[PDB]
C-alpha cells in the first residue's frame, strides 16, 4: 500500500501525503533526505494551496522557541511545537514529533508545486536550532516497531517511499552499498568520477571536497568548482558535433530540438564510483542523458523537446539530487550505516544504453579519498 506513494512536478521535489494534528490536517510534504527539519506552511501565503491551522487541533503543543532554517534554495522561519502526525499510505501508524510552523519564508514555496511542507529526513546533528530538535524519522522509530530503514524510488512525476523495509518489486538486479562516512547529512564517498569510460583523473579527495551528499530536495547533481569544470568540459568534448551556448552549461538557458528528435546519443554517460563496504573496493552507478538533461515542460514551446543542464557547481560540496536518484531504487539504511543503490523498476534507458549499478570494482591506490 506504499507503492506509488509520492507525486511531483520535475524540478520541483516529490511528496507525500501525511496528516497533522487532532482532528488530521491533511498537507502534501516534500521528502527531503538533505535536511532534517519537519516544517510545514502554517500561514497564508500566495503559492499555499492550504496550510497548517494549529488553532484547529487540540493536540498541539507550542515548544515557545523559534526556528530559522536557510537551504541552498529558499529559506523559513516559524514557531516550534509538537503535534501527532500520520502518513496515511505509509506505516499505519501515528507518532508524535517535532513540527516547525512556518509563519515567514523567503523563496521556498513554489508557484503550483501542490506541496505545502518539507521532511527532513537527515540525522539530528544538522537539524536547526541544533541537534537536541528531534528529528521525524527519529521520533517514528522510537515510538513505534518500524524498522530503522527507509527506501526512495524517485521516477508530473511518481514514486515510492517505503519506510521500515526494502521492496523487492521496486528493483531489479543486485543492492550495492556505501557507507554512511558520518550521520549528519547522509554522507558518502566518490572515489572515481568516468565520462564514458574516460577518468576525469582526479586525486579522489576533489570529489568531496568538502562532503558528498545523497539529497533527493535538491533537484541537480552538483559538484566541486574544479570537479565541475573538468566535467563539463569532457561533456562538451564528447557532444562536440553540437556547440551551445556558455548559458546553457551554466543551467540559465534551455537547449532545444523540434519534438522527438532529441539527439541523446551525442551526450555521454557518467559513472560516480563509490565506497564500497570492504577496502579498496567500489561500485558504480551510470547516468544517462535522459537523466542529467532536465525536460522543461512549457506549452509556449512545445513545438520542441527543451532541456536544462542539470548539473551545476557547488561550493560545499558535491550533491548527489533528484536526477541522479531517479532511475535507481535508493536504500537509506540507518541501522547499518550504508546507502544501498539498485537500479529500479522505472528508468528511462532508450534502446543501445542502460543506467546501471554494478561491481566491484579494486583500486590500487590506497588514498583515503574523504576529504576530513
Ligand atoms: C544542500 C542541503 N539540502 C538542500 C535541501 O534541503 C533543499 C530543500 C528544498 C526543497 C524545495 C525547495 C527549497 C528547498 N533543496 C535545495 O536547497 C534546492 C532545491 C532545488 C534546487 C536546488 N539547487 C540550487 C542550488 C544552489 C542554489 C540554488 C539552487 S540546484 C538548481 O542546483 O538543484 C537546491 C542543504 O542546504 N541543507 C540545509 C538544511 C537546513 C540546515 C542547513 C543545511
Amino acid at each position: 500500500e506504499m507503492v506509488d506513494n509520492l507525486r511531483g512536478k520535475s524540478g520541483q521535489g516529490y511528496y507525500v501525503e501525511m496528516t497533522v494534528g487532532s482532528p488530521p490536517q491533511t498537507l502534501n510534504i516534500l521528502v527531503d533526505t538533505g535536511s532534517s527539519n519537519f516544517a510545514v506552511g502554517a500561514a497564508p501565503h500566495p503559492f499555499l494551496h492550504r496550510y497548517y491551522q494549529r488553532q484547529l487541533s487540540s493536540t498541539y503543543r507550542d515548544l515557545r522557541k523559534g526556528v530559522y532554517v536557510p537551504y541552498t534554495q529558499g529559506k523559513w522561519e516559524g514557531e516550534l511545537g509538537t503535534d501527532l502526525v500520520s502518513i496515511p499510505h505509509g506505516p499505519q501508524v501515528t507518532v508524535r514529533a517535532n513540527i516547525a510552523a512556518i509563519t515567514e519564508s523567503d523563496k521556498f514555496f513554489i508557484q503550483g508545486s501542490n506541496w505545502e511542507g518539507i521532511l527532513g529526513l537527515a540525522y539530528a546533528e544538522i537539524a536547526r536550532p541544533d541537534d537536541s530538535l528531534e528529528p521525524f524519522f527519529d521520533s517514528l522509530v522510537k515510538q513505534t516497531h518500524v524498522p530503522n530503514l527507509f527506501s526512495l524510488q524517485l521516477c508530473s512525476v511518481g514514486g515510492s517511499m517505503i519506510i521500515g523495509g526494502i521492496d523487492h518489486s521496486l528493483y531489479t538486479g543486485s543492492l550495492w552499498y556505501t557507507p554512511i562516512r558520518r550521520e549528519w547529512y547522509y554522507e558518502v564517498i566518490i572515489v572515481r568520477v568516468e565520462i564514458n569510460g574516460q577518468d576525469l583523473k582526479m586525486d579522489c579527495k576533489e570529489y568531496n571536497y568538502d562532503k558528498s551528499i545523497v539529497d533527493s530536495g535538491t533537484t541537480n547533481l552538483r559538484l566541486p568548482k574544479k570537479v565541475f569544470e573538468a566535467a563539463v568540459k569532457s561533456i562538451k568534448a564528447a557532444s562536440s558535433t553540437e556547440k551551445f551556448p556558455d548559458g546553457f552549461w551554466l543551467g540559465e538557458q534551455l537547449v532545444c530540438w523540434q519534438a522527438g528528435t532529441t539527439p541523446w546519443n551525442i551526450f555521454p554517460v557518467i559513472s560516480l564510483y563509490l565506497m564500497g563496504e570492504v577496502t579498496q573496493q567500489s561500485f558504480r552507478i551510470t547516468i544517462l542523458p535522459q537523466q542529467y538533461l532536465r525536460p522543461v515542460e512549457d506549452v509556449a514551446t512545445s513545438q520542441d523537446d527543451c532541456y536544462k543542464f542539470a548539473i551545476s557547481q557547488s561550493s560545499t560540496g558535491t550533491v548527489m539530487g533528484a536526477v541522479i536518484m531517479e532511475g535507481f531504487y535508493v536504500v537509506f539504511d540507518r541501522a547499518r550505516k550504508r546507502i544501498g543503490f539498485a537500479v529500479s523498476a522505472c528508468h528511462v534507458h532508450d534502446e543501445f544504453r542502460t543506467a546501471a549499478v554494478e561491481g566491484p570494482f579494486v583500486t590500487l591506490d590506497m588514498e583515503d579519498c574523504g576529504y576530513n
